[PDB]
């Protein structure tokens, strides 16, 4: 639409997938790949506040972006995903959160939020994008029988809220979690999953802060495939522009000028998984396109890497509390630590196999 967040900005380069990405290259023995390897800490990634411990580092991201700006003659703008709710990952093992809705969950995660809000504050020459919260809304339009989330449901609902109403208050650029083609695009979940994006956004007030939907985050699906991968048979909307076209007209038809962003950074490489529901550490894996405003769709605002590669999706060690039988599939790369920590030789094939190349 007429305002694209990202128009006019320069957006400031995550300094921990800096760090993450420097070691890195450092330990990839050919001196080519290892060149390659380092550039990608050139390439613009959203920062995940996956706990509450990690509030005071986006105050220091914010005001160094604040002072780069103010050096080089530019404006600055910082990505940064929501992603603490209680009974987190309700319908998966692997990235079970810390907080949890018998103990004082929802209050815990609107001090979360408050203090996400405090921070955002004091830097206002900073512009802010956030994707909200992946997998929540998704597990609730597909996942009410899993009794994790059925119990979750009201919390989610309330927690989304909070946090939608009182990010729109600071001037942050929002784009709610709608899961991708192979969960949410199915034509037959597409009119729920239109009722409840609409009922989230008409809870929090339309704020026009509240831009649109993500798509694909921390998943592998074509944006424009070539060819159906085996997997979506059965399935129409085979890629994620198919499932944009088909849901964004919905989002239409009840007032929002919705527009959406796509998840890449894992997308380089397509027909590597056994079944769609695949979505652990899945082994072949290649960097995707680059982050860009040039999308080719009306629909999309634009193209990101959400999901930081080399970052790990599940633990494949069946003795950890965060098990996942999905991490141990023949598709995903074993043995693998857990969720959120560096997987190194995940990484080396990210690179090696990135298309285009790097
Ligand atoms: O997309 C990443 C998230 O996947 C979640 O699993 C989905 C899966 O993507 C779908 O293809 C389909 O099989 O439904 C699953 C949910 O039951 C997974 O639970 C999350 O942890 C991932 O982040
Ligand atoms: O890598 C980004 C995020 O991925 C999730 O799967 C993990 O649970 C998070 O801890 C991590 O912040
Ligand atoms: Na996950």
């Amino acid at each position: 639409s007429a305002n694209n967040p990202w128009t006019g900005f320069q957006i400031f380069l995550s300094p921990y997938y800096a760090n993450e990405v420097a070691a890195a290259a450092k330990q990839i023995t050919d001196p080519t790949l290892s060149s390659k390897a380092a550039s990608v800490a050139n390439i613009p990634t959203f920062t995940w506040l996956d706990s509450v411990a990690k509030i005071p580092d986006l105050g220091t991201y914010l005001a160094s972006a604040s002072a780069l700006g103010k050096s080089t003659g530019t404006k600055q703008l910082v990505q940064i995903v929501i992603y603490d709710l209680p009974d987190r990952d309700c319908a998966a093992k692997a990235s079970n959160g810390e907080f949890s809705i018998a103990n004082n969950g929802q209050a815990n995660y609107e001090n979360y939020i408050d203090q996400i809000v405090a921070q955002i504050q004091q830097f206002p020459d900073v512009r802010v994008v956030a994707v909200i919260e992946p997998d929540s809304l998704a597990n609730l339009v597909t996942n009410l029988n899993v009794q994790k989330c059925a119990n979750a449901k009201t919390t989610y609902l309330a927690c989304v809220n909070y946090a939608l109403t009182n990010l729109a208050k600071v001037g942050v650029y929002m784009y709610m979690d709608a899961g991708h083609a192979g969960w949410l695009g199915w034509p037959a979940n597409l009119s729920p999953a239109a009722q409840l994006f609409t009922q989230v956004w008409q809870n929090a007030g339309k704020s026009p802060f509240i831009k649109g939907l993500a798509t694909n985050v921390a998943n592998y699906n074509a944006l424009q495939a070539a060819s159906p991968d085996p997997i979506t048979q059965g399935n129409p909307n085979y890629d994620e522009i198919h499932y944009i076209n088909a849901l964004a007209p919905l989002l239409q038809q009840a007032g929002w000028d919705a527009t959406f962003i796509v998840d890449q950074g894992r997308s380089g490489v397509q027909n590597i998984r056994q079944q769609w529901g695949d979505w652990c550490n899945i082994k072949g894996a290649g960097f995707g396109t680059r982050p860009t405003t040039n999308t080719g769709s009306q629909f999309i605002d634009s193209i990101v890497w959400v999901k930081p590669g080399g970052e790990c999706d599940g633990t494949s060690n069946s003795s950890s509390p965060r098990y996942d039988s999905t991490c141990s599939l023949p598709d995903a790369a074993q043995p693998a630590p857990e969720a959120g920590t560096w997987f190194q030789a995940y990484f080396q094939t990210l690179v090696s196999a990135a298309n285009p190349p790097l």
